[PDB]
């Protein structure tokens, strides 16, 4: 009752180990849930190319992810995408919005990912994902997601220009200190839900965080969101941007934390 799809093709990656982090996350989910992932795309090295170059390079991977996600969304299972970068979602979010026009997208990210070609300072496609799916610029992979149906969760320290694009489009923002499970439920109302996570939303892991207030979201806050969304309402989940080398102890520890956060939703879908 879980469909696992894994992107292994470059989609604008500027970090070295996000394809490897996706592979390791997928492996952990396969072992825990008795699944076999559908792996899509061919790895290629990271580079600091402009979105206008990285985007056409990624077309074959994006099209193949789109076709796999479409089948899964049209079937009866929970669609789980383990993605190297948020930019994979330029292919998936238009499908979600077309198949489920009432869905709310929870875009859980330390960033807004709401830049356009006019506003980006770095040229990075991964900073342009939600705005592209919402049609503020044309990714070549469709749009159709209403900004009114998108909620940024955990985002903070957003550039002033980008924050005003978000405001003018109607995208709600729930910063980490407001991102309780109930605050997220209040934003979703009766809608079916698609969850997209960029792991940079998380507070940088620190042993002694009992006496300071975190700037990012805590793993417990992410877990509480997964516990709160009714299984009958969850369309799918994207897990993106784990930058951890294959075979590293660090990846081993990171995927254990990931499995703990997603367990309430994935356990329910598996049962
Ligand atoms: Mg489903
Ligand atoms: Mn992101
Ligand atoms: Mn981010």
């Amino acid at each position: 009752m879980i469909d696992l799809i894994v992107s292994q093709g470059r989609v604008a990656d500027r970090a070295a180990w996000m394809i490897e982090g996706a592979a390791r996350t997928a492996r952990a989910l396969e072992e825990r849930y008795g699944l076999k992932g559908h792996y899509v795309g061919e790895p290629a090295p990271h580079a600091d190319d402009d979105w206008s170059v990285a985007l056409p390079q990624a077309r074959e991977t994006l099209v193949a992810v789109r076709e796999a996600a479409t089948e899964s969304i049209k079937g009866d299972n929970l669609t789980v995408l383990v993605n190297n970068t948020c930019s994979v979602s330029l292919a998936t979010l238009p499908v979600v919005a077309r198949e489920h026009p009432d869905a709310v997208v929870l875009y859980i990210d330390g960033h807004g990912d709401f830049n356009t070609p006019e506003t980006t300072d770095t040229g990075y496609l991964g900073g342009m994902v939600l705005s592209g799916a919402c049609g503020l610029w044309d990714s070549g992979h469709g749009a159709g997601l209403r900004p009114e149906q998108a909620v940024l969760v955990g985002s903070r320290d957003i550039d002033e220009g980008e924050r005003e694009l978000i405001r003018k489009a109607g995208v709600r923002v729930i910063p980490p200190g407001e991102a309780t499970a109930q605050a997220v439920l209040d934003a979703v109302k009766d809608a079916p839900v698609w969850i997209h996570i960029d792991w940079d939303v998380l507070e940088p892991g620190s042993i002694p965080a009992d006496y300071t207030v975190p700037d990012g979201m805590l793993p417990a806050q992410i877990r509480a969101v997964f516990e709160a969304i009714p299984a009958e309402r969850l369309i799918g989940v994207e897990l993106a941007e784990l930058n951890a080398p294959a075979d590293s102890e660090r990846a081993e520890q990171a995927v254990a934390v990931i499995l703990d956060m997603v367990a309430p939703a994935f356990d329910a879908a598996a049962a």
